[PDB]
C-alpha cells in the first residue's frame, strides 16, 4: 500500500517557461492562454511592497518571453485575475486535454508536477494541510508548478505554487488566483497556522489496514462522536463531523466495522501509543490518504 | 527542511503501454519500436502455473492467438519469440511514441519509478528501491503484471524492471527487460520464500549527509569507529554490511562536509541504540534508506 501519484503525461505537455526581465518561472499553457504567478513582473527589490496594478501598466507584450521547449510563443495580450497573470499567445496548444478549474478543501489530496524552467522533473502525491499549506519539495525556479487530480478523461487543476514559507512548507493559489490561506504574494514574515492531523484520513487509512489483514488495534469498545472529539481536540486532531461518518460508509460495509467502533481504536492509539507495534509497516499514523483514495487503491 | 520521495514524470512511458490478451489471461505489455514485451506466463492458465512447460505451451500457439490492443487500435502480431522469462511479440506497425530508451540491470539498493498499469491503462506512479532480497514493496493488485520500472536521464528512459509475480508475504518479484529474474525466484505458483529484508546502510548514510548540509546536526557525536566494528554492530540491527566501495562513493559527501565516513558510522551506531526520542531528521521520524548517494549528490 504505497502513496501513488496520478500519471503526469497529460500535464507535461502544458508546461512552459515564462521570463520577464530577470525572473524566470513556470507557466501553464492551456488553449491560447498562459497562466503564471503575477510576481514574475516584480524584481527582488520590488517584493517589499509591490503595486501590481501599477507595475502591470508599465510592462508591454514584448517584455514577456514564453518558451515551449524549442519553439517561442509570442504574447499578444496580458491580463490579471487576482494573483495570476493570463498571457494570451498567438498559437493554441495542440496538447490541451479536457481540463477543469476547481478549488479544493483542506484535507483533500492531489498530485504535484514539480518543474524547473518549464521542464518537469518529478511528481508526487500530497494533501492540503489544515493550515492551507503543503509539505512539498520546491526549490528555486519551481514557482508556477501545478497540482492536479485526474478524472477518467478530465484533468482538474486545483493548485499553483506561489511562495515558499521559511519552515519548509509552501503556499499557493488556485487557477483563478485565489490564495489558499491568509498568505499574500509579498516578501515578508508570514507565519503558517498550527497544523493539525486530518482525522478522517487517518480513519480511512485504518480501514485500509484492516483490508490488508492487519487487524490488531480492533477492540470491543465503542465511543460517541462527542467523546472522541474531546480526545481528538487534546491531541491536535481535527473534530469529526457527521459528514465524515457518511463518507466512511463504503469502507465500513467492506470491513464490517462501524465508524464509532473504529474511533475507539484510534482513541486508544493516541493515548496508549502503538505499544511497540506497526500498522502497515509504519510506526506513525498516516493522514494523507482520503477515503476516496483508499477505495481507488483497494476496491 | 523537507525531502520528498519524488518519482520521475511518466509521460514518455504512458505512450508505450499496451494490453495483451492470450485466451482468458490479460496483462500489460511494453510497446517499443515493433516489439511488444510482456511476461511469458500470459500463455498459462491458472492450472498450468504449478508446473508450466513453457516450451510445450508456446509451440502450440499461433500469431492470431495473441490480441494486442493499444487503446482502441488493435495491433497485428506477425511473429513471436521467447527470451528467458519474457515474451517478444513482433507487430506490423512500429510505435511512433517510442522515446530514446535503454535496457539496464540494476543492483539492490538502487531506486527507480514504477508506472502501475491495469489492462494497458496507467493508474499511478510511485518511487521505490530494490530491496536487498531482490524484492519490491509496492501496491500491485491483480492484473498489474507487465508494469515496468524506469529511470529518466535527460531524455533517455532506462527500463530496468518488469513485474511478474506477487509473493505470499505481500512483496513483488520480477525480471529485467532481457527476461532474467531478480533473485532466485521463478515464474511458478510454488512456495517461494524471499530472503530476510535488511536496511540499506549506504542509503541511510547518504541521507544523513544531506541532513547536516540542510541544517540538522543533533545526532552528531565525537566518536569514530572502524569499518569492521561498525559491521559487527550493524548486523545486530539487520543492517547491510558496509564495504570499501560504499566508503568511496560517500567521498564527495564527506568532502562538502567535514565529517568522515567512519565518523558518520559512529553517529548512526548511536542512533540505533537510542532511537529518535521524539525528534525528526529532515522532517522524517524514521531513517530513510531509499535515497541513493547519486541522488544525494545531485540535489544538495
Amino acid at each position: 500500500f504505497r502513496k501513488m501519484a496520478f500519471p503526469s503525461g497529460k500535464v507535461e505537455g502544458c508546461m512552459v517557461q515564462v521570463t520577464c526581465g530577470t525572473t524566470t518561472l513556470n507557466g501553464l499553457w492551456l488553449d491560447d492562454v498562459v497562466y503564471c504567478p503575477r510576481h514574475v513582473i516584480c524584481t527582488s527589490e520590488d517584493m517589499l511592497n509591490p503595486n501590481y496594478e501599477d507595475l502591470l501598466i508599465r510592462k508591454s507584450n514584448h517584455n514577456f518571453l514564453v518558451q515551449a521547449g524549442n519553439v517561442q510563443l509570442r504574447v499578444i495580450g496580458h491580463s490579471m485575475q487576482n494573483c495570476v497573470l493570463k498571457l494570451k499567445v498567438d498559437t493554441a496548444n495542440p496538447k490541451t486535454p479536457k481540463y477543469k478549474f476547481v478549488r479544493i478543501q483542506p484535507g483533500q489530496t492531489f498530485s504535484v508536477l514539480a518543474c524547473y524552467n518549464g521542464s518537469p522533473s518529478g511528481v508526487y502525491q500530497c494533501a492540503m494541510r489544515p493550515n492551507f499549506t503543503i509539505k512539498g519539495s520546491f526549490l528555486n525556479g519551481s514557482c508556477g508548478s501545478v497540482g492536479f487530480n485526474i478524472d477518467y478523461d478530465c484533468v482538474s487543476f486545483c493548485y499553483m505554487h506561489h511562495m515558499e514559507l521559511p519552515t519548509g512548507v509552501h503556499a499557493g493559489t488556485d487557477l483563478e488566483g485565489n490564495f489558499y490561506g491568509p498568505f499574500v504574494d509579498r516578501q515578508t514574515a508570514q507565519a503558517a497556522g498550527t497544523d493539525t492531523t486530518i482525522t478522517v484520513n487517518v480513519l480511512a487509512w485504518l480501514y485500509a489496514a484492516v483490508i490488508n489483514g492487519d487487524r490488531w488495534f480492533l477492540n470491543r469498545f465503542t465511543t460517541t462522536l462527542n467523546d472522541f472529539n474531546l480526545v481528538a481536540m487534546k491531541y491536535n486532531y481535527e473534530p469529526l463531523t457527521q459528514d465524515h461518518v457518511d463518507i466512511l460508509g463504503p469502507l465500513s460495509a467492506q470491513t464490517g466495522i462501524a465508524v464509532l467502533d473504529m474511533c475507539a481504536s484510534l482513541k486508544e492509539l493516541l493515548q496508549n501509543g502503538m505499544n511497540g507495534r506497526t500498522i502497515l509497516g509504519s510506526a506513525l499514523l498516516e493522514d494523507e490518504f482520503t477515503p476516496f483514495d483508499v477505495v481507488r487503491q483497494c476496491s
